[PDB]
């Protein structure tokens, strides 16, 4: 990992997003991205701004310079693919800083519990290739290999935490380096529970076990916070259905591109391609959506909503209006 050069911070410190506000619910990371033709400096620019303004890296003594190292050593180490780009990473840091802020969800963690959710949504899917879990173990490939041999299942996540251990162990980009002792323990063992989270083969188990404990008035306080904080991250992860229907619409066009390619791979090898993965099957968007908001989107939002996470509403109302919008796509047909 070199180290960042002050032409890169500059790069970045010169975006000024004019009318963008980056804490509201309707903002729109499109609109942003094409506003100039240095797509990344403005997404480098809206995390970093996002940090800030938290009010939360100063209180644990991570300069502004090394908060902007570590975002753009985040950054090198995402790829031109799709959807698990560095788009998607800002998106759901965004994200989590409206369920927090807006949501009020920050009254249920620690500053530094706040300050962790935000730093760990850029390093959740860092250096993605655009390939699920389950390709690496149909193929035998090297790390499908060494994730059966190592007894842990989630191939991608594991890879994750693995590079954001890398980015960490150097101070010039350890957000975390202004803390010692218990709290940089939490801040490690807490970004890396999250991450783990994140794969969707363990979405049931997540959602049971922090429901039970919200429904639990003697739950372990230390182990409800960081269900609590895998939840939010998971949360974020699923968010595109909570955005207006245009921006969830772009998104549900980026991640289905991401998929036919795996799906072209695994044709090329010989293995099961599932329909979701096959341009030849041609399915409709419209029904595509649909089927995500029943089967996962909608019950996991209604659910948090109701048992603990009640300023999150929104995210329940706007899913319920834009399954409605893909309702009249089909309507019309
Ligand atoms: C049954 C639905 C038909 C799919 N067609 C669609 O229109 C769609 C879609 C879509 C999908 C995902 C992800 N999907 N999933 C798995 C979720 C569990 C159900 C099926 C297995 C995939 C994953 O693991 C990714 C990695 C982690 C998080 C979610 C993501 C994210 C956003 C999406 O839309 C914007
Ligand atoms: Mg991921
Ligand atoms: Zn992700």
């Amino acid at each position: 990992v070199t180290a960042i050069t002050k032409v890169e911070r500059e790069a970045v410190l010169v975006c000024e997003l004019p009318s963008f506000d980056v804490t509201d619910v309707e903002f729109d990371l499109f609109r942003a991205r094409e506003s100039t033709d240095k797509p990344l400096d403005v997404a480098a620019a809206i995390a970093y701004r996002l940090l800030l303004g938290s009010g939360l890296p100063q209180k644990f003594g991570c300069s502004d310079e090394v908060l902007l190292n570590f975002i753009l050593q985040c950054r090198k180490k995402y790829r031109n693919v799709p959807y698990h780009n560095f788009y998607h990473v800002v998106d759901v840091c965004q994200t989590i800083h409206t369920f927090l802020y807006r949501g009020n969800v920050y009254e249920k963690l620690t500053e530094l519990e706040c300050f962790v959710l935000l730093i760990t949504a850029l390093v959740h899917d860092l250096d993605h290739m655009g390939l699920n879990n389950s390709f690496y173990l149909k193929t035998e490939s090297p790390l499908g290999i060494l994730s059966s041999a190592s007894g842990n299942t989630s191939v991608l996540e594991v890879h994750h935490c693995n590079l954001a251990v890398e980015i960490l162990s150097d101070p010039e980009s350890d957000v975390f380096d202004g803390l010692e002792g218990a709290e940089r323990t939490l801040a490690f063992r807490s970004m890396i529970d999250c991450v783990l989270a994140t794969d969707m083969a363990k979405h049931g188990s997540a959602l049971e076990a922090f429901l039970a404990s919200a429904a639990d008035q003697s739950s372990d306080e230390a182990a409800f916070h960081r269900m609590t904080m895998e939840i939010i991250l998971k949360a974020g992860d699923i968010s595109n259905v909570t955005k207006p229907f245009d921006i969830s619409r772009q998104w549900a066009m980026a991640v289905t591109e991401e998929f036919y390619r795996q799906g072209d791979m695994e044709k090329e090898r010989g293995v099961e391609v599932l329909p979701m993965f096959d341009r030849s099957k041609n399915m409709e968007l419209a029904k595509g959506q649909i089927g995500f908001i029943d089967f996962v989107a909608a019950p996991f939002f209604q659910k948090i909503v109701d048992a603990c996470l009640q300023g999150m509403q929104w995210t329940v109302d706007r899913i319920k209006s834009n399954r409605a919008q893909w309702e009249r796509v089909l309507e019309t047909r």
